[PDB]
């Protein structure tokens, strides 16, 4: 009783996608007929979508499709656009933080009587949400951070870390981050002290995982959260550490947990910091070295230390992107049951919940 279209992506090098070909054969099963978009950003190939029974239209066809057809991406769409949104849409949408120029999304949807269900925002009846990218990205966000500590091993201070593609599979990833890191130990390095902020989440369990894969021993890891920053900033363990992963998004006017004071000291060993929930608009960002969010082209940014060994930032704002199929692929399957109940979306508590908060946001404007 369903019409699904599946958005291409026009975020710069964001390859993921919100259904993914496996997710697409299975809606088809229970009824469902799924349109899908040509997309040259796609980890995944109009093949295996078609294989899937999907019809196969072009890139951007949804803008004049049916007003009757969900229309489903991940990411926001072109900052330059600007006509009427008529369509219901399931999305990240990025307009309910009052977030720069939300009024403006949301008055795209008001206009043309269309809907949005944010993906965001999405819970089940315990308030828990139904889907969500936040294991992929520790993964990625590690992997980087290794791929980073190590480069600055095997290279001078005045080259940096390459631009990066997405792997195409988890064998891929971990075959780069430990060829890196191989290389790093045969410099006769020590091996490295890695450590987590937000360890016990779905971001902090990612970055554990992939750490484990690559071989870094996991008497190296330290594994903070709640109980360790209940404290209060700035933490000496940062600066003492080789590498310090970031899974904690905070914005509260607090004490932060480093700072360029504290970096600036001959005696660091910290070389990497990936904030996984780096966001360049925080008020009161408890990671302030950086203001550049960084991109798979450019993947790291210089911290402008006056003392110690040269320290990089990974401020990417999408690192689940970096393994995009099994990223999708998660994503996509912890979504499926809400997908499911897409025709009975009038009644079923998922999609009502969201569309109240829609409701709820475009009184707001
Ligand atoms: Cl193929």
């Amino acid at each position: 009783a369903v019409t699904l279209h599946l958005r291409a992506e026009t975020k710069p090098l964001e390859a993921r996608a919100a259904l993914t070909p496996t997710t697409v054969k299975k809606l088809i099963a229970k009824g469902f007929k799924i349109y899908v978009e040509d997309s040259p950003q796609s980890t995944f190939n109009i093949n295996e979508y078609r294989q899937a029974g999907a019809i196969i239209v072009p890139a951007g066809s949804w803008k004049t499709a049916p007003r009757d057809r969900i229309i489903i991406g991940l990411k926001e769409m072109p900052e330059t656009d600007t006509f009427p949104l008529v369509h219901e849409h399931i999305q990240f949408a990025h307009c309910y933080k009052d977030q720069a120029g939300w009024q403006n999304v949301l008055m795209r949807f008001i206009k043309g009587h269309g809907t949005l269900y944010d993906l965001e925002f999405l819970e089940n009846d315990q308030g828990r949400r139904v889907a969500a990218f936040g294991f992929y990205a520790g993964f990625a966000g590690a992997a980087l951070g290794v791929r980073d500590w190590a480069f600055k091993q095997t290279h001078s201070d005045d080259e940096d870390l390459p631009a990066v593609s997405p792997y195409p599979n988890e064998k891929a990833l971990v075959k780069d981050v430990t060829k890196d890191y191989k290389e790093a130990l045969a410099t006769g390095a020590r091996k490295p002290t890695v450590l987590i902020i937000g360890a016990l989440g779905r971001c902090g369990s990612g970055a554990i995982d992939l750490l484990h894969k690559v071989g870094i021993p996991d008497a190296n890891i330290l594994k903070w959260d709640i109980k360790e920053t209940s404290r209060g900033g700035p933490f000496d363990e940062i600066p003492q550490a080789d590498i310090f992963i970031n899974c904690i998004y905070l914005s509260k006017p607090i004490a932060p947990f480093t700072n360029m004071e504290k970096l600036n000291n001959p005696n660091r060993r910290l070389r990497t910091v990936v904030d996984v929930s780096a966001d360049t608009t925080n008020p009161h960002n408890p990671i302030p070295i950086y203001t550049v969010a960084t991109v798979f082209n450019k993947p790291t940014v210089l911290v402008p230390t006056t003392a110690g060994p040269k320290l990089s930032v990974i401020s990417i704002d999408h690192l689940p992107s970096l393994l995009p199929r099994e990223a999708s692929e998660f994503f996509s399957h912890d979504l499926l049951p809400s997908l499911e109940l897409l025709p009975q979306r009038k009644t079923a508590p998922v999609w009502v919940r969201a569309k109240k908060l829609f409701d709820r946001h475009c009184a707001r404007v």
